[PDB]
């Protein structure tokens, strides 16, 4: 259990989605951060007592180190670059800020199947797929309690909110999975009461019963 969170690249989808969700079903207090976020992010999300808004890059040392301030656990919406990871897990750091989790993209450990994985492969590019592997590996570097969520291919709708966990070095066949159903993932690891599984841990997420060689039109 957590009480203040500090939501990091929170004009991203999931991002917003969790934030909705974290004011809809917890008494939690939420930071968000990023650049111009008021115009960004709806006012339905965040008009709310319990979010702070607090705008900046991760090029701002100083604004990133007052988000995280008193965090319990900060969420990385977006896991994208080396250089911003590292800016990230400097300021957390500074703040003695232990629990992090944070959103990277299934396939960069080779667990995709062999059609879905030269799909994927083809359908992003390489500048891409490189920073989202130089921010995974300093992560991992850290010495942080971090969670990185490897998510397959993402679409949008909310009466799919099924998923399943998929340990680092499983084979993960899932071709796509929904960002309500990602969201739903984050909030079950939020209320985890035993955190050992999630401990410096790297775990896919998809949906079940998806074993496609593409994500589906939907
Ligand atoms: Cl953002
Ligand atoms: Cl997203």
């Amino acid at each position: 259990m957590y009480k203040y969170i500090t939501i990091l690249g929170a004009a991203g989808q999931i991002a917003q989605k969790l934030t909705a969700t974290l004011l809809t079903y917890t008494d939690m207090h939420i930071t968000l951060y990023g650049r111009q976020l008021k115009t960004r992010i709806p006012p339905e999300i965040i008009d709310h007592e319990r979010v702070t808004v607090i705008e900046g890059s991760f090029q701002n040392p100083g604004k990133l180190e007052q988000a995280v301030t008193n965090a319990e656990v900060v969420f990385v919406g977006a896991m994208e670059s080396g250089s911003d990871m590292a800016s990230i897990v400097k300021a957390l750091s500074r703040k003695n800020i232990r629990r992090v989790i944070g959103v990277s993209m299934a396939g960069l450990s080779g667990e995709f199947p062999v059609a879905l994985e030269k799909w994927t492969f083809d359908n992003l590019p390489i500048s891409y797929v490189q920073g989202e592997r130089q921010a995974r590996n300093v992560l991992r570097e850290s010495n942080l309690n971090y969670t990185i969520l490897r998510l397959t291919w993402l679409y949008n709708d909310p009466e799919k909110t099924d998923y399943e966990l998929i340990p680092e070095g499983a084979q993960f066949n899932d071709a796509q999975v929904s960002r309500e159903a990602v969201v739903k993932a984050i909030f079950d690891i939020l209320h985890a009461a035993d955190e050992t599984p999630f401990h410096r841990t790297s775990i896919g997420v998809g949906e079940p019963g998806t074993h496609y060689d593409k994500p589906s039109f939907h």
